[PDB]
């Protein structure tokens, strides 16, 4: 995250840090538990990834110092990610994780909201971006996790933003005119998340960008609520 401040413990209990283990082990991507044995994160994450088998999911954590051999995680049983997926830039940018075991709710993990389709037509003002990932492109992976409270943009003032691309309804943009808040590398598959009526919904998924916070480049993220009816037909099948 750029321009971002560190979170307090359970702040955001949703979000997931989802580790490799080969060729060694590594922070991948965020995430966030929206089900009991339920991760959704970004489709591009599992690049070159040919089995569940190397995923480890780590909820409850603030700082990834909390993580050693002896911490425990939840395994993978399927990564599923959308058909129509080819590329970040292109949309379909989602995929589920479908973990070996169920996850117990407290108040270190539970599960976000996903927005309503009859909420497609409200306004978030009150939204924010969360990761471990870098605060500027040549940087490190962060400890402690980091949060930024970031602004939503229009679908015709992003596509302004992006003259080279197509900016679709699928996708929702976050950013300040002038830069300086944004997510960053580390950060993709985490939440972007807003409060409104005093519940938190899962807005956007991190996604892309081109540079990192900067000025007229909002942060593109996968428009959640454009999947709730994918959503439930994967983790809700007969
Ligand atoms: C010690 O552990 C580590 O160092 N781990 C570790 C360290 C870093 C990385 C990995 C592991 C995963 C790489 C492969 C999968 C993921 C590949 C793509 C991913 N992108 C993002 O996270 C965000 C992009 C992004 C999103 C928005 Cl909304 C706005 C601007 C963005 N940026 C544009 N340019 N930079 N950011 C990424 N993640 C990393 C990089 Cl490197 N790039």
């Amino acid at each position: 995250i750029v321009g971002g401040t560190a979170s307090v413990r359970g702040e955001w209990p949703w979000q997931v840090t989802l580790h490799t283990t080969s060729p060694t082990q590594r922070h991948l991507c965020g995430g966030s538990i929206i089900g009991n044995q339920w991760i959704l994160t970004a489709a591009h994450c599992f690049y070159g990834v040919e089995s569940p088998k190397i995923l480890r999911v780590y909820s409850g954590i603030l700082n990834q110092s909390e993580i050693k051999e002896d911490t425990s995680f939840f395994g993978v049983q399927e990564i599923i990610i959308h058909d129509q997926y080819k590329m970040a830039e292109s949309g379909y940018d989602i995929a589920l994780l479908k973990l070996e075991t169920t996850v117990g709710y407290g108040d270190s993990q539970r599960p976000i909201c996903l927005p309503s389709k009859g909420d497609r037509n409200v306004i978030y003002t009150d939204c924010w971006v969360t990761g471990w990932g870098y605060r500027k492109l040549r940087d490190k992976i962060q400890n402690t996790l980091q949060k930024a409270k970031i602004p939503l943009v229009t679908n015709e003032e992003c596509q302004k933003r992006y003259r080279g691309h197509k900016i679709t309804h699928k996708m929702i943009c976050a950013g300040y005119r002038e830069g300086g808040k944004d997510a960053c590398k580390g950060d993709s598959g985490g939440p972007l998340s807003c409060k409104h009526n005093e519940v938190w919904h899962l807005v956007g998924i991190t996604s892309w960008g081109e540079g990192c916070a900067q000025r007229e480049r909002p942060g593109v993220y996968t428009n959640v609520v454009e999947y709730v009816d994918w959503i439930l037909e994967k983790t809700q099948a007969v």
